[PDB]
């Protein structure tokens, strides 16, 4: 499970943003206070909330280098506070949007590793972190410098995919496994190949722009998402965003790939 | 000396705020983020003063030093170009973050503020306006493990053409031999801008009025000793009023390395 927090110890900071049922805060924990993320949740039902405390679990029950840490979940009245690690310079989607045109190929080959590699964690533990994308990658050290390399840190995936609405799950296309649009780690594989696609396209993932029924409209009519930039994750991705669930390769196998 | 840059080179966006005979914008460099210092309509002495003062910055390069891109000179206008610092001015966040500034936050960026000063010294070169203000953070050092990173900003139009009003002003941080009309002047900011981190981005004297301001360094009073005994040595040695007696940049990165 996960570790309790009581109201007293936390304080709730500037807004970072919103997420599915969630808003995010910047903030603090009394433990010497150190500096959390607060992603506290709407007023909701005891399934929602629930879906909420599965997913404290597992990133409570887990420890990876590029894996954000949770302190813990506070109860207070209608709303839910995960309490989250502060990682030093936020969301990748933001920062790659940025700092558009100026990201060299090396710089995203080192993310890509890094996340394959959080990634193949949870997958030799059987765990399915079900919310691959570029939000929820945070930069704990910048690499865009002279001299200097990224470090990631894989956010938690939120309120667990089964609680959510059609609705909500058709607004996390192009991450969004198609065969969750009607919980396997091939899941996984999907996000990751999405998430390639948004770091090659420099915070721009396809079909972000279209309409819900546009978006629906492309996994039922079973099209494919474009081919990246860099002919070097061309393979890979084309292997990870395949609609056969079964046809996606092991992240011990992505691993391998990205080595070469 | 100094680069220059053409009017057409440069936009012009968000007002950050003022500086003596300034005013801070937003800008954009061609398409490069940078902080454009617009000099007020100006004397031939007061241009000059903000000349050579791009001129220190320009032919300086130090890890803890602003860069300044360049002046553009048209006509009657004057704007340096100079390099933007991602969360800007230490005062404003110490402020903001009051209570909440652990000991050893501050004491990074003290050994950071003496370790660009030192520079300076070895370099017989003067700053002439330290103080929080001037001190901007490129890295907040917020998260686990992580360490602020700070960025000394150019010191604006050179002390020798400011007015005493102007110079009256910058006390606590103005040297009291710089009041009436040497490297020795920056162990007095560095000093003054040490309290000011200790007491979280308030400074001694700031509220206090021009007159009474001008009464404390004419009456030869010393500013208060900080709340931390870490630095009290070291800013009692640095805030006397015998230039002389002020310890040399060397002596302080040692003591701050030590205590
Ligand atoms: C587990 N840790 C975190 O989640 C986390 N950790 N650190 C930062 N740091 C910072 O921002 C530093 C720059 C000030 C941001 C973080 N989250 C974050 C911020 C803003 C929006 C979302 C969000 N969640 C869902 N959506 C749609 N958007 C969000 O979740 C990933
Ligand atoms: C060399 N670079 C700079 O000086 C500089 N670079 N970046 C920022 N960034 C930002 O502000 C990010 C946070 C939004 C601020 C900067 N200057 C600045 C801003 C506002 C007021 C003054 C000013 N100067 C004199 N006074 C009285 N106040 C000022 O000069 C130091
Ligand atoms: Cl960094």
């Amino acid at each position: 499970s996960f570790h309790r927090v009581d109201q007293k110890e936390i304080t709730q900071l500037s807004h970072l943003g919103q997420g599915t049922r969630t808003n995010v805060y910047e903030g603090r924990l009394r433990v010497q206070e150190l500096r959390v993320v607060l992603k506290v949740l709407d007023p909701s039902h005891h399934d929602i909330a629930l879906a909420f405390y599965e997913t404290a679990s597992l990133m409570s029950q887990v420890s990876h280098t590029h894996l954000a840490f949770v302190h813990g979940v506070c109860v207070r009245g209608p709303e839910n506070i995960m309490v989250t690690e502060y990682v030093e310079h936020g969301p990748l989607d933001v920062w790659l949007r940025r700092e558009r045109g100026h990201v060299p190929m090396a710089w995203k080959m080192v993310v890509a590793q890094q996340l394959a590699s959080a990634l193949s964690y949870l997958e030799n533990k059987n765990l399915v972190h079900g919310n691959v994308c570029g939000r929820n990658i945070l930069l704990a050290r910048l690499g865009l410098a002279e001299g200097t390399s990224p470090f990631i840190k894989l956010s938690d995936p939120g309120v667990g995919l089964g609680a959510l609405s059609r609705e909500e799950r058709v607004e996390r296309i192009p991450w969004l496994a198609p065969e969750c649009l009607p919980l396997s780690t091939a899941m996984d594989k999907w996000g990751f190949g999405a998430t390639l696609l948004e770091i090659c396209f420099d915070g721009e993932a396809p079909l972000q722009s279209r309409s819900p029924s546009e978006k629906e409209h492309f996994y039922q009519r079973q099209h494919r998402l474009p081919e990246p930039s860099c002919p070097q994750l061309a393979t890979l991705t084309s292997q990870c965003l395949t609609y056969e669930p079964t046809q996606r390769p092991s992240f011990r196998t992505i691993l391998r790939d990205l080595t070469r």
